[PDB]
């Protein structure tokens, strides 16, 4: 099932997420519809918390066929190093893209679909993605990293389109 994502300014999208206590077929659905989810509006990465789902869950896929799906329940973050940025966007905050500072190289610890543990040492998009997601579950956008002046001059945008877009 294709999951509805909120937009900014949705207060729920400012929520912290809860570790999984369990790693089983409620959770292993839910991983299903944000695979779905995110396949569907055309993302790489999706945190469960923009699905109104407020527990540790993020699901990724760089891949061009759906070989390489990856899956970070309670992720943590072990080590970063560097700084770069690209243009990001976000599902939550339509059609708006910023260059945002993040590590250059990251090493996370999570669990996998079936609760069995890894470690992962990624860098470039792949690095960002997994900052980007991993901010989603406690609360933070990327917009949060820019200016006043940006952040409030982004919102009027946002709200209009959306304001197009209930439509009707
Ligand atoms: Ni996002």
């Amino acid at each position: 099932s294709v999951l509805q994502v909120l937009h900014i300014p949705d207060e729920r999208l400012r929520k912290v997420a809860k570790p999984v206590e369990e790693v089983n077929a409620e959770i292993q659905r839910i991983v299903d519809d944000m695979f779905e989810t995110m396949y569907a509006e055309e993302g790489i990465g999706l945190a469960a918390t923009q699905v109104d789902i407020h527990q540790r869950i993020i699901v990724i896929d760089v891949s061009e066929n759906r070989d390489e799906r990856l899956v970070l329940i309670n992720p943590e973050l072990l080590e970063k190093s560097g700084e770069t940025g690209i243009e990001e966007g976000c599902l939550s905050i339509p059609e708006q893209r910023a260059l945002v500072p993040r590590a250059e190289k990251v090493k996370i610890r999570a669990l996998d679909r079936d609760g069995k543990p890894f470690e992962l040492e990624a860098d470039g998009l792949l690095a960002i993605c997994i900052q980007h997601e991993m901010d989603h579950l406690v609360g933070k956008l990327f917009m949060d990293y820019l200016s006043p002046l940006k952040q409030q001059r982004i919102r009027q945008k946002v709200e209009k389109l959306d304001r197009l877009k209930a439509r009707a």
